[PDB]
């Protein structure tokens, strides 16, 4: 029976090492940590992403600034205040909610945040230098994948690692990761052919296709560590990863639950790149 | 068996010739030929000898070219100066810096200070994760003149299992992003897979680039596979082989590159290609 990595739990230690971080800057007589978050438009989705980054904020003592900017809000009002936000020394990550209204440029909008500033850390210099083994801020998702290999101890250097899925969001960047992890790194996704062979060589494998039970738990390498993912929502309520969980649990030596496994470090590592914005890029001691 | 040769001086010539007819176009049509800035910190013949290679490779097609020599003594704010200046200047398309610098220069800030739309070389960390994330500018030259190779013999790419045997910066990293791009389900290797060989002989398409001469017998090469041999190993003997032994992996392969003459020249002319691109479009369109 496969060992829980419980993701819920490794996600509350960040934050809490986060938190305790901030105190001991306080106390130190140094400023908190600023997170400006910019909105255009009023969907509601969008606010749900505002009320979990100010929660995700007060939750470890850092300052929130929230820009809810009108519909009528043109690309060079919106390239202004990221400027304006790139130049306050008080803030050390700059998010912008997408999507944006359609007669604005996103990818000039998001390029415009310094990286130094992108804890989201998908602006293409950030993903540029965590593919030169050199990363910065680095996508929010992979690095909390990273994080929770860490704290269960798993050494991944050897490991021949199977990426399901090569989205930008999450299977690209994990490759690198992966790679800077000392994996043997194999991206797979909608064109591989015969994922079984892929699947069933995996030491490590990583699923993120959003598909609910897309790979079959008895294609899991005995003994492989299985990070899911997915987080779909079935008819009757369940939300469910892309790995069959019952059958995967009985040949994996570690998988993560859904939910309650990769969801919580996402959040997470955002707060913790933003710290690390602060204390290594901005207000260094 | 009989691989075909996949000819990469012959292709590296059709490039040329394509790049030196638009130039030529232009030309005519009052327009100012591509430029190439070269920066050269101190006199050794590392340097000098690169870097006269293109005084006259871009010249064979026309473009403009010059070169800074500056004093070994230089100081990284004089030389971060210079990047500030190539970038103002109109009529350079491309900017090359000379590695190594000296000690006591910081070389990543020196070429990252180069304007991601002036790095023909490609290796801007900004130009590296447009690429990663599918969104391609200037492109690494090694791996998108692999690209134009197979292209070129038109090799189908979607579906290949694809192997990429180093993990450099320069070669492996980015070449598993071009070859996800093209569709390709991608594995990189490097100093720490397990059982190089396993992955080796299920490799639809090889790109092996360890820098070591005879590294991969052809007894690894699954049949059929395509090899693709960045190696440039030069010999007590004088004259150069490949990673690849190719005498034997011509037994078992369906297209091989040669050594020398395969990716070699085609490195070469896709920094010509990414320097026309980059006047064409991003500077005088």
């Amino acid at each position: 029976a496969a060992k829980i990595i419980d993701g819920k739990t490794i996600a509350q230690q960040v934050r809490s090492e986060v938190a305790q971080k901030v105190q001991a800057r306080i106390a130190a007589g140094l400023r908190a940590p600023g997170l400006a978050v910019v909105l255009v438009g009023s969907n509601p989705a969008s606010q749900i992403y505002v009320a979990s980054k100010r929660k995700a904020c007060e939750e470890v003592g850092f300052v929130s600034r929230s820009y809810d900017l009108p519909e009528t809000t043109s690309e060079a009002e919106l390239l202004e205040l990221i400027d304006t936000l790139n130049a306050d020394n008080t803030i050390d990550g700059i998010l912008v909610q997408l999507p944006l209204p359609a007669g604005i440029d996103n990818v000039k909008v998001l390029e415009r945040i310094h990286p130094d500033k992108d804890v989201d850390g998908f602006h293409p210099y950030n993903v540029g230098r965590l593919c030169q083994r050199a990363p910065r801020l680095r996508p929010c998702t992979p690095r909390g994948i990273v994080t929770l290999l860490e704290r269960y101890n798993i050494d991944t250097f050897g490991l021949n690692a199977v990426v399901i899925g090569a989205s930008n969001i999450v299977g690209r960047p994990m490759s690198m990761e992966l790679l800077l992890a000392g994996c043997t790194t194999t991206v797979t996704h909608r064109f591989t052919k015969n994922l079984r062979h892929h699947v069933e060589n995996a030491d490590l494998l990583i699923v993120a296709v959003g598909k609910p039970g897309f790979i079959p738990g008895d294609w899991i390498k005995e003994g492989a560590i299985v990070i899911d993912v997915g987080i779909n929502r079935l008819e009757n309520g369940k939300v469910v990863g892309d790995v069959v969980f019952e059958d995967a649990a009985k040949r994996a030596s570690y998988i993560t639950p859904v939910p309650g496994g990769v969801g919580p470090m996402t959040v997470a590592t955002l707060i913790e790149n933003t710290l690390q914005a602060c204390v290594e890029y901005h207000d260094p001691q």
